[PDB]
């Protein structure tokens, strides 16, 4: 069943009940201020690092889930509710949330009282603003106050948490009942000491009264669904010192019927110079000239209504691209919108926070940035080439790579380190991946240090040879590359032998040594070894690059040879040498991630779909019987059902979830595009819509999380909970899905030369156009496609049939008319 | 106002309402296994380690506060409601929660249903036991379903709630409806990996049904006090797989008018041998032999009843060596009961858990683990020696100490390290105490190694060498101890310098050298010099004794005078050398510290109370002035107003709270124990009134936390909060009143040669008589006291009057008769 629609007109998933299966999401802020908003307005706000600079709290795991965010109890004649249904829980007349892009409405209505709310972050903002409106829709007159809150944050979000020995007596505000423009609060822990920031929290009129101490407006003994305040009809006027520290204002309301108000209401990130951060020659009141400044302009609704404009116009403008048009509805708009919006809020948002990430932890994995960077490129082209740049600036001279990445100060995390050998390569993905949508090899020239050593500057193509030299002089017994840590599977841990609780499965190595070899990194280095080769040739290089295909083509042997288990790819060889995901064994015979990642890079990839004998044929074969299920693939089969002590943290997941038996939603392209390879489209878009939201959409109560995101994990077949999902958001799923669709099923790809059309989608998609903008130019790429496995398109380029599948790059400003017949 | 009363004949404090200014709790647990119980049942168990350790989650910072703990919900006729009045808060006809050592009762009756429950952790058990009796107190018959309820937490307490993106698919149960002796709900949570452990939930009966996911039995939407099974009135009989497990059974029970039933119920930690680890060759099953073996040790009321009738002889034998009885039931009851009480909490919780410390940090300060060891070392003088051993173990052979001891592993904490130049000479204190109190001159030759490195081993004494040589060879250009990162104020970095947030204010040093001295260092340095002298000369060092003297004498005359600002003692030179604590300054003029400390060591004393030139007696009267308030005395005054980046954390708390103008109160007694050395008794015994609970109950409004045991932090007179405790139960003011009241106070106190008997306490206690068991033989101490400045206590012994105030140790077994007059 459904728990709410889409408004493709509108650009929002509209949710109808307040009774989802789970708290669904939206991410406000496009810059450095940030919003987490459920259809039940629980979340919070942070100014770029949600670990330190969180101005607002929010309680994970909490009972029930996501009591707690930005509220507004309305009371009526004594009758007090949320028009965001929790935490109140007064029946509603009308409830409904529309998540859109960078904004989101809630609106509830009860007892003739009608409250819309519109939540965003402006523009060139660093604060969260809400328009409400409230409209009385009875034949009576009504007189109501209307109480607003949020619950502050003491900054660290980490020490908020922990350390209440100090922290309960660190808590500051300033009143401002009489504000230019209203009435304001002013959060400001700590301005004292170190920091030269506070928030604000204010609303655009005269309030009657104000609290600033949760445990008064809430009372002792009750939840926010029990708070004293709004049910005693009046404001507390409470002061906090210490404690727990809020944002509330009380606004009387009189309304006849059908008459409406509307409030705007503003929470800001205020920083003052240093010089400048008092009002006061004593130094004990806040410089407020730049809090008054933000909120004069949401002094009223006109001004707030032109900066909402402003905010779609963004989100119009930058979602130019790429779009199609076809007989699916539901193919359209993951393609036009939702997979696009998820990519942008990914690197936005990096791994930061979610409903699942918490916000403490404030690295990513250096392997995933450039893997989001993949599906992002096509909008943000400049700030792709900056993050290349500055992820390659952490490498290490010797070409391996820091593990983790902290796009917040650009380095390196240090605990982590370092030694998990699929992570260089992943630089040469990013790079070949930005060139070939810009046409840039520019880049390959800018200066770039290692491990951000002041001195230490070479070309950036010169930290990609170090890139694949690393793999050269790491490989094994069977000249497969040594996988170290681990692999792109951060949970296939050989070198760790833990039996002792709390030792990091990913860090720990009781054993040094060994022998442990991946095919995943042997696939990786096929793929992206041949693109390093295609750049050192195109710049000149022309014994670098044989060399390079050189180690290719003998990386290739290996796989076909010892990586290969007669119907399908080995996974790896462990520490001893002994096969890992080879048929001989009762549990993990087969693993995903080799047999979808070495047909993408052409391994075993024999005359055509029909051709049974390819290995690649044998081996999506052997994926289609062992691993494919309604929900998606899962990562291996069977899963484990003991502790594998040889194996680290991949059989410690209870079957069916995660990597020991999870559908890991990331992969689940490598085998879709591979399908395509082969060719078998109809087979490649099956899988597609499996795992993909619009498609899940019908199943929202087995699914359970945002029908219009993409996911990590959904459980697998071994699980009870087969089928429903975790970890939505914030992973790499996102870019790994735009890549697939926009580029393999719809087989539209930026190459050095050219766009490539290269279409392979199957019957259920008959014709669709796409219109992509490359290079300053505009194909419209119209396709009449008959579905057949095996059946690649022709091209007529501007009325004229061409040979091959690939279009010269027009001239900026022109457009370019593409037919293609498959 | 009040909110109960103390029980003296239970040894128990009275709690008649829920509605206390906020959650009182208790611990219990004398071994390896420890709960935290609040009067609303609220809080968690752990055994040994409550970071990694963890049975059973808890909410801090909850709203509201304490919502989660065991519950037992009563459904009868459909209405539903919970003894402990939280999480349902259903009006309750009648409740009480009594506190006692080492288990508690709640009885909460409503509705003609009475239940009752004992909470313990027997003795030789690693379990949380509750015996709960239900009586039909109506005149009519009553069918009742019981549902407890335990929410599980993922052992490693600091994964459960921020590592949600793994733990959310790793909750696993087994449920047995059919155990040996009632039904067993398991929490096998990692036991398929690296666990040999697991928790078993149980009951003595047979569960008409059950639940283990907490989602079912709570239901969507709800909070604990609207859970959906107990309201429906039948077990959903869910059985968990990721997400939150629980522990929970229906017991059905009826009741004719008058009848009664009890249950036993049983939360118990479980460790297997590794071979052990299964009960099936599958390895699917966990091996439940030794959870039937405990579950059967508690399978009748009788053996319950019999385990805790053990457990009240276990803290009654305990508590057999100091006692007073007087005119004043509020003394008397401090001192017997809950001083001491509250003194082995300390010992065996260290810092780890309370209401405000929330169990993830796992060490407590060197200087903390031999200060608690001063007020539990007449209890339990075997265990005291070894934590001497133990901490001492972990010195740096230069003679400094690791900061921060982790008790778990016995190590010193790498990462905070070392540098707090106070923390070498509390060594000096905790072994000289051990020593008196046991005679035990045989710990100083005991091999003890530097930094745990084998083979590094010298005498414990050669030990206390190297702590007092460290002072010598660390002094400042006045002669003063360099304070380094701090000195028992953790909050006087006097070498951080820091101005960018999140830097830690005790390990950050921006700046090199610097000359800062420490007056508290100094008068430390005086006490303890004289003790480890005395030491040495007894062990035959006279070279050794009598330098050490002379380094003492040269430590004196710097404190009184280049330590000395004409009306009290500085509290320390900055890194520039400009005075800190001096009358010459707009804030901060006077810290308690140095005034308190340098007394109690004799610097500056003259002929008697008076003779007001005296040093001593001009610091004192000067922290009457300017520190005493009717809450205890404030650290320092006036309170700093602005940040002072050169002195650290100190000036970030706004007036009035913790180290910037708190009461804190671990350090009041260093003055009252001052003012019994100058020979004001009525003033020692009037400050040790205003901030001891006993005396504290009537006003449990202002104190807000529990009226029975000691708070570190009192608000200050310059905090609007002035009078409000945070921080109670772990904190060093718990030794150092029963230090305070029992040896100078009282006047009983330990020395090599003999008891000296010296009390000084004013004449609001007219007569009292101490019992005191000390080296084998028992002491009656009858004290007949006209409380006279400057009087002293003359002795008869057995009837004859001896000279001097020093009764010789008579041998084990003997009884001494000792009478004062003063
Ligand atoms: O292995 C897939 C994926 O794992 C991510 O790491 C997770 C992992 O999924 C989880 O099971 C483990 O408990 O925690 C780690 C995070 O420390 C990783 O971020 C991805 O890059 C990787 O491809
Ligand atoms: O300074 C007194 C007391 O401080 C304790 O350290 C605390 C301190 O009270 C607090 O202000 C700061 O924020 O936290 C630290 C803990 O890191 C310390 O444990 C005691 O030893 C010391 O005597």
């Amino acid at each position: 069943m459904r728990y709410g629609h889409f408004d493709d007109e509108a650009r929002e998933y509209v949710i109808t009940t307040p009774h989802t299966p789970y708290p669904w999401i939206n991410y406000l802020g496009s810059e450095q201020f940030f919003s987490l908003l459920s259809h039940q307005a629980g979340g919070y706000s942070f100014y770029r690092d949600a670990k330190m600079r969180r101005l607002t709290r929010y309680r994970y795991n909490n009972i029930p889930a996501d009591a707690g965010g930005r509220y507004l109890y309305v009371n009526d004649g004594g009758d007090v509710w949320t028009p965001s249904w929790l935490p109140v829980k007064a029946d509603l007349d009308h409830f409904e949330a529309r998540h859109g892009l960078g904004y989101s409405t809630i609106t509830g209505e009860r007892n003739g009282v009608r409250v819309e709310t519109l939540f965003f972050v402006p523009v060139g903002e660093n604060a969260e603003v809400q328009k409400v409106t409230v409209t009385n829709t009875s034949d009576s007159y009504k007189s109501l106050t209307l109480f607003s809150f949020v619950e502050f944050c003491l900054w660290n979000a980490q020490d908020d948490q922990t350390n209440y020995q100090r922290n309960l007596s660190i808590g500051e505000v300033e009143v401002e009942q009489e504000s230019p423009h209203g009435s304001a609060i002013y959060h400001r822990t700590e301005y004292r000491e170190r920091r030269d920031h506070y928030a604000v929290f204010a609303v655009n009129t005269q309030a009657e009264g104000f609290d600033t101490d949760r445990d008064t407006f809430v009372g002792a003994y009750n939840s926010l669904g029990e708070a004293a305040v709004p049910l005693k009809g009046e404001s507390a006027n409470s002061v906090a010192s210490g404690w727990y520290p809020i944002g509330s204002h009380s606004v009387a309301v009189s309304l006849a019927p059908g008459e409406s108000r509307e409030l705007v209401y503003v929470l800001g990130y205020v920083e003052n110079p240093d010089e400048e951060k008092w009002a006061d020659d004593a130094k004990q009141v806040v410089n407020k000239e730049r809090a008054h400044a933000l909120l004069s302009r949401f002094a009223t609704s006109e001004q707030t209504d032109a900066a909402f404009a402003a905010l779609k116009d963004y989100w119009t403008d930058l979602l130019s691209t790429y779009s199609v048009s076809s007989n699916d509805e539901k193919l359209d708009r993951m393609v036009n919108i939702w997979n696009q919006y998820q990519c942008m809020v990914t690197f936005n948002m990096s791994r930061s926070a979610s409903f699942f990430e918490t916000g403490i932890g404030r690295g990513m994995g250096f392997r995933d940035s450039n893997q989001d960077l993949l599906g992002f490129v096509h909008l943000i082209p400049e700030r792709a080439r900056e993050r290349i740049i500055d992820i390659a600036s952490t490498q290490f001279a010797d070409g391996s790579a820091y593990h983790q990445y902290q796009p917040l100060t650009k380095r390196g995390n240090n605990d982590i380190g370092s030694g998990f050998n699929d992570d260089p390569l992943w630089l040469i993905a990013g790079t070949a991946a930005y060139i070939k949508e810009t046409g840039d090899f520019s880049i390959l020239d800018e200066p770039v240090p290692f491990d951000n050593e002041p001195g230490s500057e070479v070309p950036l193509f010169e930290h990609l040879t170090r890139s694949f030299e690393f793999t050269v002089t790491h490989r094994g017994p069977h000249g497969l590359p040594l996988i170290g840590r681990a692999d792109w599977n951060d949970c296939l841990n050989l070198n760790c032998f833990s039996t002792t609780p709390g030792e990091s499965f990913q860090t720990t190595e009781n054993q040094a040594g060994g022998v442990a070899e991946s095919t995943f990194i042997a696939a990786q280095f096929v793929l992206y070894g041949e693109q390093y080769a295609e750049l050192a040739a195109r710049r000149g290089l022309a014994d670098v690059a044989d060399r390079a295909r050189g180690h290719v083509a003998e990386m290739r042997d290996a796989l076909l040879t010892d990586g290969w288990d007669g119907s399908w790819f080995l996974r790896a060889y462990d520490y001893y040498g002994n096969p890992i995901g080879t048929d001989a064994h009762d549990e993990g015979k087969i693993w995903i991630e080799p047999q979808g990642f070495a047909v993408m890079a052409g391994v075993g990839v024999g005359e055509g779909p029909q051709d049974t004998d390819a290995p690649a044929i044998k081996a999506l074969d052997s994926v289609n019987e062992m691993l494919a299920t309604d929900h998606g693939m899962v990562l291996q089969y069977p899963a484990y059902t003991t502790y594998q002590v040889h194996m680290g943290e991949v059989s410690t997941y209870p079957p069916g979830y995660k990597e020991n038996g999870g559908i890991f939603c990331h992969n689940n392209p490598w085998v879709i595009i591979a399908e395509t390879v082969v060719g078998r489209g109809g087979r490649a878009f099956d899988y597609y819509k499996r795992i993909t939201p619009a498609y899940r959409e019908d199943i929202s109560d087995v699914h359970r999380l945002e029908p219009y995101v993409y996911a990590q994990m959904i459980a697998g077949k071994e699980a009870v909970r087969h089928g429903e999902a975790k970890n939505s958001w914030l992973t790499g799923t996102a870019a790994w899905n735009f890549v697939t669709v926009s580029q393999y099923l719809l087989g539209v790809r930026p190459e050095y030369d050219g766009l490539v059309v290269d279409p392979q989608i199957g019957p259920d998609v008959p014709s669709f156009t796409v219109t992509r903008v490359a290079r300053g130019a505009t194909y419209e790429i119209t396709v009449t496609n008959s579905g057949t496995d095996g059946s690649r398109g022709r091209l007529v380029v501007d009325g004229t049939p061409v040979e091959g599948n690939l279009v010269p790059y027009a001239p900026a400003g022109s457009t370019v008319r593409v037919d293609v017949t498959l």
